[PDB]
Formats: C-alpha cells, sequence, structure tokens
C-alpha cells in the first residue's frame, strides 16, 4: 500500500502518493483544479487533477463517472488519456476524492499563437494534430460540443491533445451556430467548425468571429459564410430566431480567398469546407486529413479509430451511491499503460 502526504494547494488540502512531488499548480480543469508534478517513480513530468466535491449530488456523481470512463478508454496520442487514477480511501465507505493524473502539457493553444507569427508549416502541424484526435474520439461516437485554443493542451515542442471532450463564462467564438443558437440535431462535424475558427485565427493572428454575443456572433458569421437557405431553418425550433434570421438582408458568401490574403491556397480551400453552415456538408475529421494542406504530415498508418466505446450508462438514472459505487470499481480495476507505447513505423 501507498503511503500519501498532505499538501494545502489551492486553498484546499490534496492527499497523494509520495510517488507525485514537487506540486505546483496550473490551474483549473473541468469540475477540478490541476497540479504538475514529478512522478518520481518514472521520472516523467505529470498533471495530477483534483475533481472538486466529486459526489456532492446524481449531477457530479455522474459527471465523476463519466470522466472517469471516458479517460480510461482514450488512448492516443492527441488525446488526453489517464497515466494513473488514485484516491486516497481505503474503501468504498470513505472514498470521497479523485485524483486524475496524465502527461505533462506546459501550454494551451492561446501560448503558441499570441506572441508568434506562426509559419504555415507549423501551423499546419498544430491542425492536423487536432484532427486526428477528432477523428479518434469521434470514431467512438464522442463529440467535444466546445473545441476551443483553451481546451487543446500543448508542451513545449507544439505536440498538442484534446481534453475536457465529451462531458464562469465561457467562450463562444469558436462554438458551432448549432450548438450556440441550440439547433434541432448536429453530428459530429460540430467540433469541424471549432477547427476552422482555430485555424482561421492561427493563419491570421486574429479571433475570426469576435462576437459580443449570440445576435453579433451570428451576424458576423453570416457575413463571411451568407445567408443560409430556407432548408437551414428546418433545424431551427424557435418561430421568434427563424423569423429574424429570415429577415435579415441577403448577403452572398464572400470569396475566403479574399479575406485570408497571403494564405497558402490549400489552407483557404481547407477552410472553405470546414466554415459551412449545413452540417451535413461539412468536411469531416478523417476527410480533413486526406486534405492536400496536410500532405507533409498525413500518415494514414497512424491515424488510428478507437476501440468501441459503450456509453449505455448515459440513459440511466442511478442513486449517487451507485454512480460512487461504479466510480470506485473504476479507479480500482484502472491498468496503468506501459511507459513505452509506440514502435517505430
Ligand atoms: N498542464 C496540464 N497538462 C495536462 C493536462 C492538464 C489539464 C487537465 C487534466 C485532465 C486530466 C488529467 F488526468 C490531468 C489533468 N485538465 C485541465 N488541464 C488544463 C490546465 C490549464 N489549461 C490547460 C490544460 N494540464
Ligand atoms: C477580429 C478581426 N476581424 C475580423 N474577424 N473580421 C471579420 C472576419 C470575417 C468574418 C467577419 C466578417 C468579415 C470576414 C470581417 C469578421
Ligand atoms: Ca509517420
Ligand atoms: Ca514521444
Ligand atoms: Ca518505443
Ligand atoms: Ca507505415
Ligand atoms: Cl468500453
Amino acid at each position: 500500500r501507498p503511503t500519501f502526504y498532505r499538501q494545502e494547494l489551492n486553498k484546499t488540502i490534496w492527499e497523494v502518493p509520495e510517488r507525485y512531488q514537487n506540486l505546483s499548480p496550473v490551474g483549473s480543469g473541468a469540475y477540478g483544479s490541476v497540479c504538475a508534478a514529478f512522478d518520481t517513480k518514472t521520472g516523467h513530468r505529470v498533471a495530477v487533477k483534483k475533481l472538486s466535491r466529486p459526489f456532492q449530488s446524481i449531477i457530479h456523481a455522474k459527471r465523476t463517472y463519466r470522466e472517469l470512463r471516458l479517460l480510461k478508454h482514450m488512448k492516443h496520442e492527441n488525446v488526453i488519456g489517464l497515466l494513473d487514477v488514485f484516491t486516497p480511501a481505503r474503501s468504498l465507505e470513505e472514498f470521497n476524492d479523485v485524483y486524475l493524473v496524465t502527461h505533462l502539457m506546459g501550454a494551451d493553444l492561446n501560448n503558441i499563437v499570441k506572441c508568434q507569427k506562426l509559419t504555415d508549416d507549423h501551423v499546419q502541424f498544430l491542425i492536423y494534430q487536432i484532427l486526428r484526435g477528432l477523428k479518434y474520439i469521434h470514431s467512438a461516437d464522442i463529440i467535444h460540443r466546445d473545441l476551443k485554443p483553451s481546451n487543446l493542451a500543448v508542451n513545449e515542442d507544439s505536440e498538442l491533445k484534446i481534453l475536457d471532450f465529451g462531458l464562469y463564462v465561457a467562450t463562444r467564438w469558436y462554438r458551432a451556430p448549432e450548438i450556440m443558437l441550440n439547433w434541432m440535431h448536429y453530428n459530429q462535424t460540430v467540433d469541424i467548425w471549432s477547427v476552422g475558427c482555430i485555424m482561421a485565427e492561427l493563419l491570421t493572428g486574429r479571433t475570426l468571429f469576435p462576437g459580443t454575443d449570440h445576435i453579433d456572433q451570428l451576424k458576423l458569421i453570416l457575413r463571411l459564410v451568407g445567408t443560409p437557405g430556407a432548408e437551414l431553418l428546418k433545424k431551427i425550433s424557435s418561430e421568434s430566431a427563424r423569423n429574424y434570421i429570415q429577415s435579415l438582408a441577403q448577403m452572398p458568401k464572400m470569396n475566403f480567398a479574399n479575406v485570408f490574403i497571403g494564405a497558402n491556397p490549400l489552407a483557404v480551400d481547407l477552410l472553405e469546407k470546414m466554415l459551412v453552415l449545413d452540417s451535413d456538408k461539412r468536411i469531416t475529421a478523417a476527410q480533413a486529413l486526406a486534405h492536400a494542406y496536410f500532405a507533409q504530415y498525413h500518415d494514414p498508418d497512424d491515424e488510428p479509430v478507437a476501440d468501441p466505446y459503450d456509453q449505455s450508462f448515459e440513459s440511466r438514472d442511478l442513486l449517487i451511491d451507485e454512480w460512487k459505487s461504479l466510480t470506485y470499481d473504476e479507479v480500482i480495476s484502472f491498468v496503468p499503460p506501459p511507459l513505452d507505447q509506440e514502435e517505430m513505423e
């Protein structure tokens, strides 16, 4: 049995195995807060997330189970997965705290594009990695729904992982219009809209749709992509919203080549395929990986899909103690991955 120690971090007690040393706060995460640490077993740097009040209500309890199940399933180089999960509890009766461990990623994408005019080759690499991770999560019927630069973890060598998928005023600047405006049906390509917004900003250094509210954001979007047809109204429940959109003066789609002046023409073409209002016409992650913009990185042998993921629990209402016990089971059954899981191609 491992020995634990206590340390006050972010004004609360963390209780962690002696294996993890030199804890230092590196910000909040979904439903928790994060510390960087040194893993003395392997000499690797890790990030430890302490979940906040994981079993306070059925909402917290089910989201704790959801996140642990999700992260235990994710095994992809561009997606946050788990090195460890631990609790100081010695039994289910004592179980009230959950800590998740992953490889340390020092930055988010805002740290990459803020003070650096990125080269096109570098933008290609960043977007390629997002799309590789999305192909994997989408293949398990998992969608992000709120993909944005602050949900992309990046290390010192620009290697990137998607986080907080499948789950305070948040930015809406990167959200798919069908999500932001609560349209009646959508698909995995909500995340592709977000990729387009991120890519546009990496190329120009400026936010693509910096709307002040949902109406202002929609107007900015429609100025670029043009007014939609009546078919798109099919997806919108609110009559007031439909009447408003229909009432707007007709706007043509802009030529993206005139918007992204001086960009690689292949980048412009890809943006045209991502930034489309009709979600059934939007390019998928797998299709985008085959686009010529990524020719120097694309490798079909290294763009894997996910093992099937059983999400039957999502439709079930269980008691708090049932979610807690299921979560405890998943903590106990966790098998740490090998330190080296890759081989030369
Ligand atoms: N520095 C760093 N490195 C890797 C991940 C994170 C992380 C996690 C997280 C998730 C699961 C887990 F098991 C451990 C940590 N949740 C939010 N963040 C963010 C902390 C600040 N914004 C960027 C990443 N932070
Ligand atoms: C913040 C920097 N500036 C722009 N994002 N400007 C935009 C960019 C794109 C979409 C809409 C309408 C046009 C074309 C002008 C906004
Ligand atoms: Ca390769
Ligand atoms: Ca490596
Ligand atoms: Ca190896
Ligand atoms: Ca090969
Ligand atoms: Cl599974």
